[PDB]
RNA sequence: UUUGGAGAGUUUGAUCCUGGCUCAGGACGAACGCUGGCGGCGUGCUUAACACAUGCAAGUCGAACGGAAAGGCCC
């Protein structure tokens, strides 16, 4: 099961000594729901080829998401393409608050909760970059004092390491439901 | 040690950037246009600090005095 959809349509055009030949150009976005991002971006003449380009770069293409029960570990300032675009974590049920694109991208990885703000080239390629970008710069806490060379309790906060025990909590209370 | 950030259209044969405009949201001591049933609870000259017909919005003491004009009683 795979979350797919499509954020712009454009009408590309090229020019020979005839005349206008058209093309068709989509992207798309993939995602499990669980954590796992896939882009795609697809060229054809026709919405059907173009869609299908799309679906197969998409899944050539994916990314893991490491987020925290629910939302995300902490806030990421995510430099990249020509957009600006900031993503940080909020308090349960708060909902994924993003644009067009970033909306796509977030509700195809899953999270449920997230602030978001594009502060410039509005563009989707532009800010699809942007958040993919932002994802790749997210840290882990457990590998984050690996690094380190310091425990948990020493570097993570109290209060994250009661909301990754009741994750954690209700991950394996889900997991005996579904096996029974 | 806890609470809360959305964008989209529009320059080009085509796109990327910058950059401008516009729209989706809430609010008013508001008004005009159609329509219109009641009840409760608020609000009411933002301009002309312009002139204002009439009547109201500041009175109380005989246990302060002299008195009795108008009411009472008694000859
Ligand atoms: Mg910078
Ligand atoms: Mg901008
Ligand atoms: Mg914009
Ligand atoms: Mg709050
Ligand atoms: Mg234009
Ligand atoms: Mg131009
Ligand atoms: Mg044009
Ligand atoms: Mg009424
Ligand atoms: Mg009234
Ligand atoms: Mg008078
Ligand atoms: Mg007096």
């Amino acid at each position: 099961n795979y979350i797919e959809r499509v954020v712009s349509i454009n009408r590309v055009s090229k020019v020979v000594k005839g005349g206008r030949r058209f093309s068709f150009t989509a992207l798309v976005i993939v995602g499990d729901g669980k954590g796992m991002v896939g882009v795609g971006y697809g060229k054809a003449k026709e919405v059907p080829a173009a869609i299908a380009k799309g679906v197969e770069e998409a899944r050539k293409n994916f990314f893991r998401v490491p987020l925290i029960g629910s939302t995300i570990t902490h806030p990421v300032q995510g430099e990249a393409a020509a957009g600006v675009v900031m993503l940080r974590p909020a308090s349960p049920g708060t909902g994924v608050i993003a644009g067009g694109a970033a909306r796509a991208v977030l509700e195809c990885a899953g999270v449920h909760d997230i602030l978001a703000k594009s502060l410039g080239s509005d563009n989707a390629i532009n800010v699809v970059h942007a958040t993919v970008a932002a994802l790749k710069l997210l840290q882990r806490p457990e590998e984050v004092a690996a690094r380190r060379g310091l425990p948990i309790e020493d570097v993570a906060p109290a209060g994250m390491l009661k909301a990754r025990r009741e994750s954690e909590a209700l991950a394996a209370a889900a997991a005996r439901e579904g096996s029974a």
